[PDB]
């Protein structure tokens, strides 16, 4: 269960961001964690988040490891379409 999200937001995955992803996943008890500059934070970290400072034209890397992985993993994607985070 993993899935790779483009980065093409104005403000990046700043915190933010980080409230409105930490927020879905934390309904899914799955450990899914997002990949940036060779960096796994877990995507229940907004403060761990803000240490990478992302932003417009670049990459990140989703994975969710537990027992819904699958739920959580398309969670933060309608999440990211709905306001146009990433794709």
């Amino acid at each position: 269960a993993q899935k790779t999200f483009k980065v093409t937001a104005d403000s990046g995955i700043h915190a933010r961001p980080a409230t409105v992803l930490v927020q879905t996943a934390s309904k899914y008890d799955a450990d899914v964690n997002l990949e940036y500059n060779g960096k796994t934070v877990n995507l229940k970290s907004i403060m761990g988040v803000v240490s990478l400072g992302i932003a417009k034209g670049a990459e990140i890397t989703i994975s969710a490891s537990g027992a819904d992985e699958n739920d959580a993993l398309n969670a933060l994607e309608e999440t990211m379409k709905s306001e146009g985070l990433g794709e």
